[PDB]
């Protein structure tokens, strides 16, 4: 395994790399980083070139200045240039949380770049808007996104050793036994090196806080209403931030889809239940 950088779209992104062959590109979300995919890097690097990006603003990736540097079009072009720049015309794209927000959008816009899509807990462009409009449990669960618009939130997250971030990821992870002391160490270092301003900047371009914005069909603008490539969802049913109903009626938007629901996993199945997750990924990849 190696740690490398690539210059794309006006920024230098740090990434973890292992293996050779076809590209399996992993995109984390908030407030994780490339390390969340460690169990998949290990498992799939004998048959694939496994690459896990630190998204712009995160860990050792560059932290470009201003909200405009974290807009969906910019993030989407990042991914396109990573695939090309690493010498590929297509990949298997594996996404979670904010990375799914971006990855889903990228897939709809650039299906030819995506051989197969594997998505963990996170917003599907169309169904998420539907659940914001209809589901009081989702509305509640997603209230933090409105709060994140506030200039006080950065202090909240950084206060006293990233207390805010520890609440989200470390405390649950330690209780349940899937983060070792070294994992906690890696996460803390990632927050020291990363930028909480950059991490929050993603959220500050979101257009889902207005009665008529909530009326938009998709989280981010899309001309494409159907995604026709093979897709696998791997979903932790206990996720407090995304309700199970995000998956209802998804076939309308993604006709060739397979869904695997984990009854005993929450927001991040990939490192909560890596063994079960990996076998489902193999099954899908080999279908």
């Amino acid at each position: 395994m190696s740690k490398q950088y690539i210059n794309v779209n006006g920024v230098n992104l740090h990434y973890i790399s292992k293996g050779q062959g076809e590209l399996m590109l992993f995109l984390h979300g908030f407030p994780d980083f490339s390390h969340i995919w460690r169990h998949q890097i290990d498992e799939f690097s004998n048959d694939f070139h496994t690459v896990a990006l630190d998204l712009r603003g995160y860990n050792l990736s560059e932290k470009p200045s201003g909200l405009e540097s974290y807009e969906i079009d910019v993030l989407v072009e990042d991914i396109r240039q990573v695939i090309e720049g690493l010498g590929y015309s297509s990949c298997t794209l594996v996404v979670h949380d904010w990375g799914a927000g971006i990855g889903w959008t990228f897939a709809y816009r650039y299906p030819e770049y995506v051989q197969k899509l594997i998505a963990f807990n996170g917003p599907h462009p169309y169904t998420f808007m539907r659940e914001l409009r209809t589901n009081k449990n989702q509305q509640k669960a997603s209230e933090y996104m409105k709060w994140f618009q506030k200039q006080e939130v950065q202090d909240y997250m950084e206060r006293d050793n990233f207390s805010g971030l520890r609440k989200l990821v470390i405390d649950p992870g330690v209780k349940k036994g899937y983060l070792t002391a070294d994992d906690v160490q890696a996460y803390m270092n990632s927050w020291e090196n990363g930028s909480v301003l950059s991490m929050l900047s993603y959220y500050r371009n979101l257009k889902i806080f207005t009665e008529e914005d909530l009326r938009r069909k998709s989280l981010f603008p899309l001309e494409e209403e159907v995604l026709n490539i093979p897709v696998q969802i791997i979903w932790g049913n206990q996720d407090p931030t995304f309700m199970p109903e995000n998956l209802d009626g998804i076939e309308e938007y993604v006709p060739n889809i397979s869904v695997h629901r984990l009854a005993e996993a929450s927001h991040a199945p990939q490192h909560e239940k890596p063994q079960e997750v990996n076998n489902v990924m193999w099954n899908f990849l080999n279908k």
